[PDB]
């Protein structure tokens, strides 16, 4: 079996990724946590044989083949570099890095190391998004003209779960949600964004206010214009992703969550019908693709390059919102 | 009865406004058309006693009390000024004018003339939009956070209806659709937009291409961020208007057309339910309000000032799309 080591004893690894690794035929052999106590307790609760408290004891363990990183965002880049230096494959939760030169550097070093580097954008693995991508390529909507993304949800400010715990350094809806919208759009449209405009909302007067909502528009290389709406403050808005074309529209409802749910309708001259979907665990699909890539068959679902694309788009959106100006998206890949 | 004269022997006056005037207790006594033949034929077909071919014979007719203007956009400002000089009330199809100083001048001259000046933004008359406005003011969604407008429809390029007829000087989705979205948002939110960002699409390479789609964002004075999507090129997208708040969301579907149709759902902690609506002809409602205003009771549905607001927002959106920069919306009222 491919044996994984975890960097970050996280909620997402517990809820989704550990089970996904095992479902896809791998095994999770070790977990690294900055805290000895947290790592041991987490190892016992999730059936993992070993807990460590150094990154090097994780990535350097001869019996770890691959590393999954789900620590706080600012730790990703350096922990991925350590794994790559140890010659281990890396699946990294977004973001890869906090800036583009660091993200580009990762992709190059992984390539130079001969290891698989993946960004865990989960949504592009859903059968909903895959159906839309495939229907578009099959001409079922003629030429795509416009896209819409709805990702305005409710995330209580500060959690965790014991109360309103650790400092938790932000840092906003754009870098936490919009980047997933960007990657999913790139997947569905099979095309790249070239510029962004945006307006964002921060709580309380311009400050250390959490950026808690954003709306904007991406211009894609094809000419498609794609709007997005991401927030932490709206309880009663369902998520969605739509693509409107010259001969049809695809309407995805409830398709931007972590769970394998949601519908896609195709509307065209015949009327409306639901596309048939075989829903499957997004994370199971991501791990399977990663395992095939390690095997020298195929690529991760989202590559290091996709992660650089999502980071560049996010950074563009932050700048367009802050400056009021349209910003060109350039990856430096 | 209040007796109306028509300036423009138009599709909209035939389909909607003539019948609305009569339903609301007025009468249409004359029609002005630049063509004698068209005006006579139109008068006979629509049961109007008189056709003329000069604006002054229309506005100066002692038996016309009020004037409805639905000519080509560039004629509005000057024809409204003639009516106002003749001391007649004016209901003007959007736009009032092509620039802000001309729109502001109209409002002032109408006020100085002692006549009612209305802009015929039809949508704010619908029971759907009215229900949303009222539910918001009643606290049914807590504090509004975000709005979304969907107005991407199919309008064949060039019509008319005999084939692909007269030159028809454009001039785009922003000034033809976005301005109605703006006015409706102002009505529903009871608040003003203060800045815009946008990206627009023109057919064929940057040129004399028709601007045939736009997406953008308005920042409102309250802090609400409101996105819109308007187009001429999408056949299979339903229209809609939504408002998402801290304690609920209002979802309007099929509510941006001329017809008295559409639904509004309120989603909140109880679930989702349809708001009960008494649908009524939008134009009948607009005329009734105008007739009351002439009577010295109440105001037109949308005033001259609302028309200046819609024009300023439209002009901001054109500039933000052209320049890539956020533009502040200032009415000069
Ligand atoms: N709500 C969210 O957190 C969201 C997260 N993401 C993405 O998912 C990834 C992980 O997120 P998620 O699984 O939700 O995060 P968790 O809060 O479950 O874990 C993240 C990190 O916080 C630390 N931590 C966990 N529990 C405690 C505790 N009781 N006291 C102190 N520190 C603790 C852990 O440190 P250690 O590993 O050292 O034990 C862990 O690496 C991130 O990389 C992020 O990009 C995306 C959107 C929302
Ligand atoms: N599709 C549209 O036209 C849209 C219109 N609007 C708004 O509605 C208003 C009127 O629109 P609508 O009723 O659709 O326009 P119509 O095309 O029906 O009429 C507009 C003008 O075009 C002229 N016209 C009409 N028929 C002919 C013909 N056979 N040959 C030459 N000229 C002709 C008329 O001139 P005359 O009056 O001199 O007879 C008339 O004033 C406008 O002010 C605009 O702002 C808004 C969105 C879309």
């Amino acid at each position: 079996m491919i044996r994984w080591g975890l960097i970050g004893a996280s909620t997402i690894a517990r809820e989704w990724v550990i089970g996904a690794i095992r479902a896809a035929g791998g095994e999770v052999v070790s977990v690294m946590s900055s805290s000895a106590e947290r790592g041991e307790a987490y190892a016992a609760e999730n059936g993992i044989a070993k807990a460590v408290t150094s990154v090097d004891d994780l990535v350097g363990d001869p019996d770890v083949d691959a590393v999954y990183i789900s620590t706080t965002n600012e730790l990703h880049h350096g922990q991925a570099l350590a794994a790559i230096r140890a010659g281990k494959h890396v699946l990294c939760e977004k973001p890869l890095a906090m800036n583009l030169n660091d993200g580009c550097e990762m992709v190059l070093k992984a390539c130079e190391a001969g290891v698989v580097l993946g960004t865990n954008h989960h949504l592009r693995n859903a059968a909903t998004h895959r159906a839309m991508r495939e229907a578009i390529a099959a001409g079922r909507i003629g030429r795509p003209i416009a896209a819409r993304v709805f990702h305005a949800v409710y995330l209580p400010p500060h959690l965790q779960g014991w109360r309103l715990d650790k400092p938790e350094a932000g840092g906003g809806v754009i870098l936490d949600i919009t980047v997933h919208d960007a990657d999913t759009l790139r997947f569905v449209l099979n095309d790249d964004p070239i510029e962004a405009v945006a307006i964002s909302h921060s709580a309380g007067m311009g400050k250390e206010g959490l950026e808690d909502g954003v709306m904007g528009v991406l211009r894609f290389r094809s000419g498609v214009i794609a709007q997005f709406h991401d927030a932490f403050t709206t309880k009663f808005a369902e998520t969605g992703l739509e693509v409107h074309g010259t001969a049809g529209s695809l309407i995805g409802r409830n398709v931007m969550t972590q769970r394998p749910v949601g519908t896609v309708v195709l509307r065209n001259e015949e009327g409306e019908s639901e596309l048939p979907l075989d829903h499957r665990n997004l994370y199971e699909t991501a791990i399977a693709a990663f395992h095939s890539a390690i095997g020298g068959n195929g690529r991760p679902s989202a590559s290091g390059e996709d992660g650089v694309w999502s980071l560049a788009t996010g950074l563009a959106v932050v700048k367009a919102a802050a400056t009021g100006g349209a910003v060109e998206i350039e990856t430096g890949l």
